[PDB]
């Protein structure tokens, strides 16, 4: 009987975490380690890696590694499961063990934004005692050219695999206006169509939209830490009021909108605590 190992991968119970909460430098990743027909007694090694699925297995790329040993005890006895029993005879024994394997949030976003999901999978290896000469909290040494006796090395294993799944942003816009007077204009007032483009800069996604006074329109799906521009076509606005227009870019909640050129404005979307959502208000004033 050769003996197998199994993992199964979890974050807080749960299959997927939010990558893209700022107020965790680590994420922990719970890997419980199943041992098939191990004996008891016996000190077993164990090594966990934690990659990127499309990376999996190439030394040099892991996230995270742990490693420790185990000597196999009757109350890490486990029942088997069906899938267990048909993979390695109705009689196996079970036993199971845990492994943190802690990631560095900036090593999965490199301080950039997240755009996506990030597939991550757990690898592991099982070694018998006696194979290897020094075990460490990352890596197994081998005696010789030994070889672990079991490995469970399947980037697209359900059981391994955790998401590393981002949150996103929005910036909602309103127009208002002040100084709209009649006798200058081409259009009634409340026909008059304020035009803009939000570029989101890292995304790179446009947004055109046209909003009418107290009109509001919402960008959404906006990566956290990406900066937007709003840009108003103000000649179009001034030939619809008969006015020139100084354009006043105004946020909620203390967010910073910067205005260098008149109708253009920058503004952070998820920049202790972040504004995700967040609202901008271009005032058109009009005046002669």
């Amino acid at each position: 009987k050769k003996p197998g190992v199994g993992t199964y991968a979890t974050v807080d119970k749960l299959k997927a975490f939010d990558v893209t909460d700022g107020k965790k430098d680590a994420f922990t990743i719970k890997d419980t380690v199943r041992l098939y027909n191990v004996e008891e007694g016996k000190t077993y090694a164990i090594a966990g890696q934690l990659y990127e699925q499309s990376v999996a297995g190439d030394e040099g790329s892991a996230l995270a590694k742990a490693a420790t040993t185990v000597k196999v005890t009757a109350s890490m006895a486990k029942p088997a499961t069906e899938v267990e029993k048909t993979k390695y005879g109705e009689d196996v024994k079970v036993y199971e063990t845990e492994m943190d394997l802690t990631v560095k949030r900036e090593d999965l976003t490199k301080n950039q934004v997240v755009k996506d999901d990030i597939a991550l999978v757990v690898y592991e290896q099982l070694w018998a005692e006696g194979t290897y000469e020094k075990v460490n909290d990352t890596e197994v040494t081998p005696k010789g050219k030994s070889e672990p006796v079991a490995k469970h090395n399947d980037p697209q294993s359900s059981s391994q695999s955790i998401t590393a799944e981002p949150q996103f942003g929005s910036l909602k816009l309103t127009k208002t206006v002040t100084g709209w007077e009649d006798a200058f204009a081409k259009v009634a007032r409340p026909e008059a169509s304020y035009k803009f483009t939000v570029k989101c800069v890292q995304k790179g996604s446009v947004d055109e939209f046209t909003l009418k006074e107290g009109e509001e329109k919402t960008v959404e799906g906006i990566p956290l830490g990406d900066t937007c521009t709003i840009s108003e076509d103000v000649q179009g606005a001034v030939n619809q009021a008969g006015l020139k227009d100084t354009v006043k870019f105004t946020a909620v909640n203390g967010v910073t909108v910067d205005s260098q050129v008149n109708g253009e404005a920058v503004v952070k979307i998820g920049g202790s605590d972040t504004v995700a959502n967040v609202e901008v208000t271009a005032e058109n004033s009009f005046s002669y």
